[PDB]
């Protein structure tokens, strides 16, 4: 099907682990996308051959809002490229970066858009595990996008559970775990484990040991404590989280 003479390639969108992201146009389209390219080289000698394997299969049949679409796929000589959907706002964690902190309706509302996303992943029982700030976009309107299934399985430290943190087998639960080191993150604008050192981090995830400021309120440190359990079993579904009252009280959608 595609071969890079198919694109004019633009502006860097960012920089990846074994490869850049750029903004691209289809020729005879004039179709606007990202255009993601690896290298066969880096890809080999850290052996992730078997995961961008599932990552292009897996994002590449679903289909949902929150989601980021993945178009096609092709490859030469030195690299691969992904064809993606092209998310004008940029990352959560540019937008965090840039705010500091969020207000608890646009926390709310990405909490809620992700669980949307993440409960329609479950149901058709795929795990994203490397749910991050970096790996959220933002659409045309704002709308929350799940990007990057890079350690995502049909089956640094900092958004990991204890039960994956200490070798153990998971399940759909590790990504609750993520949605409340997220939901934290949001309002205070540091993840609850963060540390100097991976070290650290490691004991303080292990231990489940965080602390609120002042100004998380009642309900967020509610939702949060639930989210934030050391046992896989002990934390809501994604339903559960939907409904929360803090949740429903300041969502907008
Ligand atoms: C500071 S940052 O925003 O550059 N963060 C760096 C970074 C790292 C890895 C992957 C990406 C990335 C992947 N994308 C895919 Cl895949 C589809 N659309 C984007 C996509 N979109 C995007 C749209 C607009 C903007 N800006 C930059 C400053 O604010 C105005 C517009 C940046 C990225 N970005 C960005």
């Amino acid at each position: 099907q595609w071969a890079l003479e198919d694109f004019e390639i633009g502006r860097p969108l960012g920089k990846g682990k074994f490869g850049n992201v750029y903004l691209a146009r289809e020729k005879q389209s004039k179709f606007i996308l990202a255009l993601k390219v690896l290298f066969k080289a880096q890809l080999e000698k850290a052996g992730v051959e078997h995961q961008l394997r599932r990552e292009v299969e897996i994002q590449s049949h679903l289909r949902h809002p929150n989601i980021l679409r993945l178009y096609g796929y092709f490859h030469d000589a030195t690299r691969v490229y992904l064809i993606l959907e092209y998310a004008p706002l940029g990352t959560v964690y540019r937008e965090l970066q840039k705010l500091s902190k969020f207000d608890e309706q646009r926390t709310a509302t990405y909490i809620t858009e992700l669980a949307n996303a993440l409960s329609y992943c479950h149901s058709k029982r795929v795990i994203h595990r490397d749910i991050k700030p970096e790996n959220l976009l933002l659409g045309s309107a704002g709308e929350l996008k799940i990007a990057d299934f890079g350690w995502s399985v049909h089956a640094t430290l900092d958004y990991l559970p204890p039960e994956m943190i200490e070798g153990r087998m998971h399940d759909e639960k590790v990504d609750l775990w993520s949605l409340g080191v997220l939901c934290y993150e949001f309002l205070v604008g540091k993840p609850p484990f963060e540390a100097n050192t991976y070290q650290e981090t490691y004991k303080r995830i292990s231990r489940v040991e965080f602390t609120f400021p002042d100004f998380v309120t009642e309900g967020a440190r509610d939702l949060i404590s639930r989210l934030l359990k050391h046992n896989p079993s002990q934390r809501p579904m994604l339903r559960e989280v939907l409904e929360h009252p803090w949740i429903t009280a300041n969502s907008s959608k």
